[PDB]
C-alpha cells in the first residue's frame, strides 16, 4: 500500500529499509559473487531451462523497470535441475541497467559491475500460485543473465523496438510470440545461492541462479533501455535509468559453483 520506493537519493535503496526491514537481513539480494571463494559443487544436478512452450503475452512499463509477463497457468516455460527440487514456472522478466555501460548490473563479479541484468523470474508450482510461492524460503527462482555492451543481440530487438510504445510508467503493449530463449548465452554455467527479491519488499524466498557468460548487446540497444522513463505521462521526464540495487552483504552464506 502507498509504495513510493524508487532509485533516486531521496527514495532509493538506502531508504527502503525504512518501510521494508527486511532490506538489512540475512538473506539479501543481489550480492557481489567473488569467484574465487565460490566453490565447485559436484552435487548440482544439470540446469533444464525449458522455454520451447513459452507464451509471452504483454510488455509493461512499470515505473520501475519494464517487465514481460507469461502465460504461467499450465507448465510451458519451466526451470528444473541445479540447485532446484521440483519444477519452477517462468512468470516474466524484467532488466536492470545503467547510465554507462560501466554499471547497471545488481550482482558483481569479483566486483566488476556489467551494464545491464536481465532476471527471468519463475515460481515454484508445489505452491499453486506465485502469490503464495512468494513467501516461501522456496518459492522462487529467478536466473539472472548479465548484459555487456559489444555485437548486438538478434533475440532482443523485438524488446528494443517496442520500448518506443511504452515509454512512461503505466503503458503496456502486446507482446506475443515473444522466444526467450533468444536472451541466454551458448552456457549454462552457473553460480547460485540462497537470497532476495532485489526490490521491495525484498523477500527472502529466492534462489539465484547466477549465469557466468554474460550476453553482447549493442550499444544502440541498451540506449534504447534508457530512453525510458520512471514519470507517467504528461509528468516530468526522469530518464529510467540506473534502476539496480547494490551489492548487499554475503552474511552466512556461500556461493556455488556449477563448474570447475
Ligand atoms: N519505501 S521507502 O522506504 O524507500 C520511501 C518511502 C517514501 C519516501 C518519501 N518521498 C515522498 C513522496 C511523495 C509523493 C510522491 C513521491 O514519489 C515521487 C517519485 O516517484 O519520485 C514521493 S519524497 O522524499 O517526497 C520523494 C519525492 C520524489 C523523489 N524522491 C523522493 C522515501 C522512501
Ligand atoms: N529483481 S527481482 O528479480 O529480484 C524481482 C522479481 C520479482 C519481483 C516481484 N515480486 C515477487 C513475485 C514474483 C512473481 C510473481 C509474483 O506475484 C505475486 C506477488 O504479488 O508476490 C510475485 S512482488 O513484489 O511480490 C509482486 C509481483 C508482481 C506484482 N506485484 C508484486 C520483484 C523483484
Ligand atoms: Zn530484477
Amino acid at each position: 500500500m502507498s509504495h513510493h520506493w524508487g532509485y533516486g537519493k531521496h527514495n532509493g535503496p538506502e531508504h527502503w529499509h525504512k518501510d521494508f526491514p527486511i532490506a538489512k537481513g540475512e538473506r539479501q539480494s543481489p550480492v557481489d559473487i567473488d569467484t574465487h571463494t565460490a566453490k565447485y559443487d559436484p552435487s548440482l544436478k544439470p540446469l533444464s531451462v525449458s522455454y520451447d512452450q513459452a507464451t509471452s503475452l504483454r510488455i509493461l512499463n512499470n515505473g520501475h523497470s519494464f517487465k514481460v509477463n507469461f502465460d504461467d497457468s499450465q507448465d510451458k516455460a519451466v526451470l528444473k535441475g541445479g540447485p532446484l527440487d521440483g519444477t519452477y514456472r517462468l512468470t516474466q522478466f524484467h532488466f536492470h541497467w545503467g547510465s554507462l555501460d560501466g554499471q547497471g548490473s545488481e550482482h558483481t563479479v569479483d566486483k566488476k559491475k556489467y551494464a545491464a541484468e536481465l532476471h527471468l523470474v519463475h515460481w515454484n508450482t508445489k505452491y499453486g500460485d506465485a502469490s503464495k510461492a512468494s513467501q516461501q524460503p522456496d518459492g522462487l527462482a529467478v536466473l539472472g543473465i548479465f548484459l555487456k555492451v559489444g555485437s548486438a543481440k538478434p533475440g532482443l530487438q523485438k524488446v528494443v523496438d517496442v520500448l518506443d510504445s511504452i515509454k512512461t510508467k503505466g503503458k503496456s503493449a502486446d507482446f506475443t510470440n515473444f522466444d526467450p530463449r533468444g536472451l541466454l548465452p551458448e552456457s549454462l554455467d552457473y553460480w547460485t545461492y540462497p537470497g532476495s527479491l532485489t526490490t521491495p519488499p525484498l523477500n527472502e524466498t529466492v534462489t539465484w541462479i547466477v549465469l557466468k557468460e554474460p550476453i553482447s548487446v549493442s550499444s544502440e540497444q541498451v540506449l534504447k533501455f534508457r530512453k525510458l522513463n520512471f514519470n507517467g505521462e504528461g509528468e516530468p521526464e526522469e530518464l529510467m535509468v540506473d534502476n539496480w540495487r547494490p551489492a548487499q552483504p554475503l552474511k552466512n552464506r556461500q556461493i556455488k559453483a556449477s563448474f570447475k
